[PDB]
């Protein structure tokens, strides 16, 4: 599968997450 | 929001950008 | 063009690939 990269950002706090397809 | 990352490339050069959703 | 990035995962190997738009 492919894993794209995003940051999940909220109230001045970001965390990297994968989005798997 | 989610922030994805892309290299935005012109003829000679590339910059990293966030694409925010 | 924009180049996005993904980890392409097979049975064992994982490599980062670009994806161009």
């Amino acid at each position: 599968a492919l894993v794209f990269f995003a940051e999940d950002c909220g109230s001045n706090k970001c965390a990297i997450i994968g989005l798997m397809v």
